[PDB]
């Protein structure tokens, strides 16, 4: 049923193709990047870690229609809350495993954020999120072992916003690049 890619490659390929035209079938692009089976001799090119926080790994840029990356999550590392400045979210495993936390979104009143759903992320398992279905923060499960993402946001977008869980308040975020088709960033 669902056309599986057998490489990354052949994954890229397909997302061109997807993404080519104005309308997206979320759910096929899910079960399609689902469908890859992560491969790390394929991605480690792209798999550059840091110490202290995550790292975003620029694989493709979709002929403008996406971001394709990949984020390497060192042990206990963790993103904050945030939104998706409008677009359509893919998260898929490759490595490891993320918790999933979805958040309501905050009122003008200051109040602690309420939490409206948690998981975990399984082996090549790909997740979707937009701002309609909430903001979200993930988590690597693992203190000894590191997770490894790959993440497709369409329209591509350079900020978003961070939430604080006690107080929902949120702060700009302009997001940046380890590295980019495998090689290192300023
Ligand atoms: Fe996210």
């Amino acid at each position: 049923e669902v056309l599986k890619p057998r490489t990354l490659a052949d994954l890229i390929r397909i997302l061109h193709q997807l993404f080519a035209g104005d309308e997206v079938n979320v759910e096929e692009v899910q079960a399609i990047m689902e469908a890859y089976e992560s491969d790390p001799t394929e991605w480690a090119m792209y798999a550059k870690f840091d110490q202290y926080r995550y790292t975003r790994n620029l694989v493709d840029q979709g002929n403008g229609k996406f971001n394709l990356m990949i984020l390497c999550w060192g042990e206990g590392h963790g993103s904050s809350i945030h939104d998706h400045t409008n677009s359509h979210c893919f998260l898929k495993m490759l490595q490891g495993n993320l918790k999933e936390t979805l958040f309501a979104w905050p009122d003008k009143k200051s109040n602690e954020m309420v939490k409206k759903s948690e998981r975990v992320l399984r082996e090549n398992q790909c997740a979707y999120i937009n701002d309609s279905v909430g903001l979200h923060r993930v988590e690597n499960i693992s203190h000894t072992e590191p997770a490894v993402s790959l993440h497709l946001y369409s329209p591509p977008f350079d900020t978003c916003h961070a939430f604080d869980q006690r107080t929902g308040h949120k702060n700009k975020v302009t997001m940046t690049f380890h590295s980019k088709f495998g090689i290192r960033t300023p």
